[PDB]
């Protein structure tokens, strides 16, 4: 984690490490204590918005599936964080053998991911 | 531009602003006095990787392409600065009438720009 200094910016690398670690084990035990009650994912397809998914539940669901898929993992590229703000880049490596890589763009506010911004090489 | 307090953050968003205009105005003459001898684009396509562009006269030729190509255009979503890093959300319209939303993650040294990383919804 590179950390730009800020008010919070320790805190947002802790929910960071966290949120990386549900994708790293396989392991979505984590992700409800995460995740804001009202948390939006935009998520990285399909073009030209990428669909959204709202609320906990959603996120929850969406993320826990992301994380548990045979076959498939994520390598950490860099992960920058200022203030309630980060930014994860990463390589999505799929069942198939191929790999994409992209970004996400997240924020917090009272602790919890509030935001979740998926994009990928297209 | 949202600026979150740091050292050069306001630095950084003056360099975000005229970048940012070069498109916005299709007029690309600011381009080189912004981009460090050695900056590198990663451009938004193609997956896996996106291609690369190295050097001040690369990322030059390719910015003042997509800043003036008839038909064009970007809507800008959200530029968060931070530091000498830059996140820049936009909509850019096709001259077929198309849109798609992506991200440019940027990073400013010396005062130029030296990284651009771009990326989209697929
Ligand atoms: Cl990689
Ligand atoms: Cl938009």
């Amino acid at each position: 984690i590179t950390l730009h200094p800020d008010d919070r910016s320790e805190q947002t690398a802790e929910i960071m490490r966290r949120f990386n670690d549900v994708f790293q084990l396989h392991d979505p035990a984590a992700l409800p204590e995460l995740i804001a009650e009202e948390c939006v994912i935009e998520n990285t397809v399909p073009a030209p918005d990428g669909a959204r998914h709202a609320g906990r539940q959603a996120c929850v669901q969406l993320w826990s599936a992301i994380a548990t898929q045979p076959g498939t993992r994520f390598d950490l590229e860099e992960t920058f964080v200022a203030g309630d703000r980060a930014t994860i880049r990463w390589r999505y490596w799929m069942a198939d053998g191929n790999s994409v890589r992209g970004v996400n763009l997240m924020r917090v506010q009272d602790g919890r991911i509030v935001e979740a911004m998926g994009y990928v090489k297209g």
